[PDB]
């Protein structure tokens, strides 16, 4: 019963599925890997992903209906992946962009080269709104690379961290295109700086879930209890608006 808090499953709204058929197939693979709750977090990013909320909500509702054709016990929750620009503060305050399952948690992302001071300041301002940032794929940010103190300082401030399932995996013997991200993610896991693993799934070619593989790797490397914490228990608390 894994719980996936980072996903692009809504058709025709961002760089995720293009069609209902693609949404269904992505849901089915996710369920095949053992995922039983998925939080939809389609992009909200000024200058790149600006599909109106109303359309995202409309297609999301249709995706939730489609999930019933996959499994009766597949749970589809609403959410957003919020790229940080200053306008998102008023949007969150006014409840015009979604939090995760209507909890206090919002999924926040930055750019690869965003300076630490900007990351810290943005997250600080979101916290002041009464909202808890879950930081999307921490392995993406140059500012955090090999930097336990910075990560811990964001965490101690009141934030939580998320790592993509794809980057939990070992570098492949052939055709590895993302070794550096895998190396970053591995460092974060080793230093125990990861609250949640999520898929960030978009499709069934370049960006599928790797939740089952990642779950077993964490199980083997850190034990079953840590696998349950990162793939089930922490994501569940987020979904149920409980403190971690
Ligand atoms: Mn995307
Ligand atoms: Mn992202
Ligand atoms: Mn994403």
């Amino acid at each position: 019963g894994m719980i996936d808090i980072h996903s692009h499953i809504v058709f025709d709204v961002d760089d995720g599925p293009k069609s209902r058929e693609e949404s269904k197939a992505l849901l089915a693979e996710s369920y095949r890997q053992g995922v039983r709750t998925i939080v939809s977090t389609s992009h909200r990013r000024k200058g790149m992903f600006e599909t109106p909320e109303e359309k995202i909500a409309e297609n999301f509702l249709q995706v939730r209906e489609i999930a019933k054709e996959v499994a009766s016990d597949l749970v589809i929750a609403y959410g957003a992946e919020i790229y940080y620009t200053p306008d998102v503060l008023d949007k969150l305050e006014k409840k015009r962009i979604p939090t995760l399952n209507d909890s206090r948690y919002a999924l926040i992302e930055f750019s690869m080269n965003t300076p630490y001071r900007d990351i810290h300041s943005a997250l600080s301002k979101i916290l002041m709104l009464g909202i808890t940032p879950v930081i999307a794929h921490i392995e993406r940010y140059d500012a955090l690379e090999n930097n336990e103190k910075r990560v811990r300082e964001l965490i101690d401030m009141g934030c939580y961290t998320q790592v993509n399932s794809s980057h939990v995996l070992k570098p492949k013997l052939f055709g590895e295109r993302y070794k550096f991200m895998k190396k970053r993610a591995q460092y974060f896991l080793e230093q125990d700086l990861v609250h949640v693993i999520a898929s960030d799934m978009h499709n069934l070619d370049g960006r599928p879930p790797h939740m089952a593989e990642a779950y077993d790797l964490v199980t083997q490397k850190y034990g079953e209890a840590k696998a349950q914490e990162l793939f089930i228990d922490n994501p569940r608390k987020i979904v149920m608006d409980q403190l971690i």
